[PDB]
């Protein structure tokens, strides 16, 4: 058992004119296969170096694995946290969640919004579920370092404000590629991590 | 597999008065004791992780892997790196080498000394080789982080500046205990370490 480039569940041009299909088979194909690729070769080095004790060898093994390994989990929420089937608002209890923590759904948006613009270099900003203080949270990420296995936050939303997941079509203006994501959230999937994370 | 703690080459008393029997018992049996016993369980929990392929998991793991798997590769080197019978300058190439890149001896404990002296917080001052350029290096590495793991120079001489390597017996007045530990350096074993990566 190791770790697959899982296929998007939808065509690669189903997010226009909100992300191209340029963007989209890049960053599936290119970027997110990589990341899985480099990963094994990062587990397998890493099964090795323990077998052997070679700590320094699993030490320096850590910025490879937490890079791809951090792209392999970001990115295969990301496609989930998008849908042509997206956009609006969520419903039920995850709405009422954020209108609770964070006061309105506009306001959340803004926030998280900010946060992504917010980053400086590479990095991800993120919706999660803090479980021990059981609500919301918006928290950023830099490079690939993923919500959960650095915060302990259960990822939700996650929005990619590398430059590859934008330029081609935005150019420098992070800001329109932020705008336009909004349409396309599967507020779906989301709702289901959420329920997930509450019994 | 299972790491141990290597017995010291000397008894805990045997670096008065430069480091006192109470620190250098503290740092061995009670410091790097915890380093290899947490080290343990956090490998565990990896072979564990990877046998699952949770990579948050070995993600999240990475910190305590860091500081006790660095701990183990530091303090091992360190107790290595004194010794009762020490102090005084090193011979042959490797004292040569020093004049070279460091102008001499006295200007090479400067620099060392400044490196150390420097650190804010935790951390530790390393004299290292640089294999691909073929010389020697001194840099400096935050926490338990290891020089080769992280730089890829090979450590030769390490300084712990950790306060509680010193505190004990030269409390804030950390330029003292610099001072003092050059007293029992094993020039004989630093000599080992670069003559292995060195012709
Ligand atoms: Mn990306
Ligand atoms: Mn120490």
């Amino acid at each position: 058992m190791k770790h697959s480039l899982p296929d998007l569940p939808y065509d690669y041009g189903a997010l226009e004119p909100h992300i191209n299909a340029q963007i989209m088979q890049l960053h599936h194909s290119k970027h997110h296969a990589a990341y899985v690729n480099n990963l094994n070769v990062t587990e397998e080095k890493y099964q090795e170096a323990l077998a052997k004790g070679d700590v320094t060898a699993q030490i320096a093994l850590q910025p490879a694995l937490k890079f791809n390994g951090g792209g392999h989990i970001n990115h295969s929420i990301f496609w989930t946290n998008l849908s042509p089937n997206g956009g609006g608002e969520p419903k039920g209890e995850l709405l009422e969640a954020i209108k609770r923590d964070f006061g309105s759904f506009d306001k959340f948006k803004e926030k998280l919004t900010a946060a992504s613009v917010g980053v400086q270099g590479s990095g991800w900003g993120w919706l999660g579920f803090n479980k021990e203080r059981g609500h919301l949270q918006i928290a950023a990420c830099p490079n690939q370092d993923p919500l959960q296995g650095t915060t302990g936050l259960i990822p939700l939303l996650g929005i990619d404000v590398f430059e590859h997941a934008y330029y081609l079509q935005y150019k420098n203006v992070r800001p329109d590629y932020l705008k336009a994501i909004w349409n396309v959230i599967n507020w779906e999937n989301v709702t289901e991590r959420y329920m997930a994370c509450k019994k």
